């Protein structure tokens, strides 16, 4: 019944930031929340940002926390991450996704990042 899409997401060369706007539509409103992930080949899947539902803040992870903005739209239901000085090691499938109760089972289409140097 849930779904998430991204937009924006593609190739970008290192140092140049990139804009990510993920729009989730259904029905959600106990504990869920929105971010984005990420994966490789023969390796597994890992997260990168995510938002609450309430009012606490965002879920960063160790392998942006500082370089990666996130922020919402504020008016239906939509985030937007800002992939600032991008790295040859960010290259990979961004997946956005949502969760419920604490959990993370819900997951959009995808968006492969493509950077280098």
């Amino acid at each position: 019944q849930v779904q998430l899409q991204e937009s924006g997401g593609g190739l970008v060369q290192a140092g140049g930031s990139l804009r990510l706007s993920c729009a989730a539509s259904g029905r959600t409103g106990s504990t869920y929340d929105m971010g984005w992930f990420r994966q490789a080949p023969g390796k597994e899947r890992e997260s990168v940002a995510a938002i609450n539902w309430d009012s606490a803040r965002t879920y960063y992870a160790s392998s942006v926390r500082g370089r990666f903005t996130i922020s919402r739209d504020n008016a239906k239901k939509t985030v937007y991450l800002q992939m600032n000085s991008l790295k040859p090691e960010d290259t990979a499938v961004y997946t956005c996704g949502a969760g419920e109760g604490g959990t993370w089972d819900s997951w959009g289409q995808g968006t492969q990042v493509t950077v280098s140097s």
